[PDB]
């Protein structure tokens, strides 16, 4: 039941949900925030683009 | 069973629930306490807002 | 099983419960009244319109709404 | 399984349980203490009157 | 599965289980450790008592 | 699944399990570790005793 | 749903009594250590004798 | 369901006894036993000179 | 229900999910993967230069 | 679901799993075993010179 | 549902899953995040590696 907070630091950030071809994409624009939870459908989440990301394990910056 | 607190810092903030499911408009100063359902995998916030989660605070910045 | 504490700072604060789907169970609160609202299955989101002090597991926050 | 502690600071404090009409009211007199637990029947609890309230989220005072 | 500790500071303190009704008299210095059942949604304390809960201590006055 | 520790400070301390459904006498210096069952909603302590719970210590007089 | 007590006997003939009738007695000699867990069978545990007792709630000494 | 004790034998012939509802195991000086509580096993008695760690801190058994 | 955060410090970092070796996933410099353990996936191997966060602290994989 | 970390400080350290029954497992100097408790396995005995980490802190088994 | 983080400090580190069954080779600098399955009671690490567990860090000094 865990989640990640992703804040987009540029336009056209891509938050990709995975299972095994990559199955749910979600575009985010500069300053928008996504709170993404892990479903059963969704094993992994990839972030392409400049974003600030918070997880139970601390913060991290994607420099895609 | 976790939730997010969202306080709108301008009018017309948009709190979008993702499965193309559920939009919810918020006006400046209004507070939404949104919980994750089974229906709702992700929540997107478009607009200037202050957000609290289990993982600390964060600010969404509307263009 | 989590809850929010809402104290109304003016009369006519509105604590709106939202369904699993739009604006549903409304509940008016008057200046100084305190509501302890728990999330049900029926209730996915809670909106607060009006001047209120709110406590959640995630700390305090103040609603400055209409 | 969580609960609230309510101490009445005046007579005729009203502790109202909500399902959604005014299902269960409970009067409290100055100095009396109620330890109220959330049931399935009970989604929300309203406190009308001057009272000192303790929850998992800290203390708060209701002002009648 | 949570409980409250109640110590009576005078005689004839009343610990009421919750319209629903199990009453329990306590005398000065007696201690009750009351747990919440399914039967019991709320507990009222009438009388002067010292009360400990998960949420800290509190004193009932009369 | 929670429990209380009770140490008797005098003879003839009475540890009563409720819904007087089970009484249990304790003598000066004896220690009882009482757990809550489904059978047992409340526990009353009559007598001089030192009591430890999850919520800290307390003395019955 | 699964807690235990540590009991160290400070004299010979310490008695660790399991309750429900007075179900199960267990003698302890000076310096022996018993780690007793609560079963469904066992609601309460009585210690008679001089012993050092550790519980989740801290230490306590039984006196004779 | 699932807690354990660490027992280090400080002499030879330490006895770690498992007790049933209402199993002996010998330990020689310097051997370590990590014993978990089963359903079969309500209580554990230690006879002999040993160093014992539990969730509740350390304790020494004095044969 | 636990997860690892992997940030790629060079191009062509390989995040391999293990059953054999069943699921590979390439990551390019600066991309972030939040990988959760499934039932299908017992182990995860990281090949390449990466910064990794787990419940157990941080660690760097050295390509 | 708990586990012990055992690092062997000499050759031929013996990590014995108990229920009755005994799965033995030899460890050579500097090898590390992360042993989890199964239902099959009530107790674990360590014979030999080893460094042991458990939820309850560290402890050294003395050969 | 617990896991271990293993970083290989030399080539040819061996991460062995037990019930000598599932072996998994690791090369210098590669990282494995291994979870305990039902199939897998114990994990042995042979070779020079840095290991993180819920119980802190430890270094294997191996084959």
């Amino acid at each position: 039941s865990d989640f990640v907070v992703i804040k987009a630091l540029e336009d056209g950030v891509n938050v990709i949900g995975l299972t095994t071809r990559f199955h749910h994409s979600e575009k985010l624009d500069k300053g928008e925030v996504l709170i993404a939870q892990f479903t059963e459908h969704t094993s992994a989440i990839k972030v392409r683009g400049k974003a600030y990301i918070q997880t139970r394990h601390g913060v991290i910056e994607s420099e895609g």
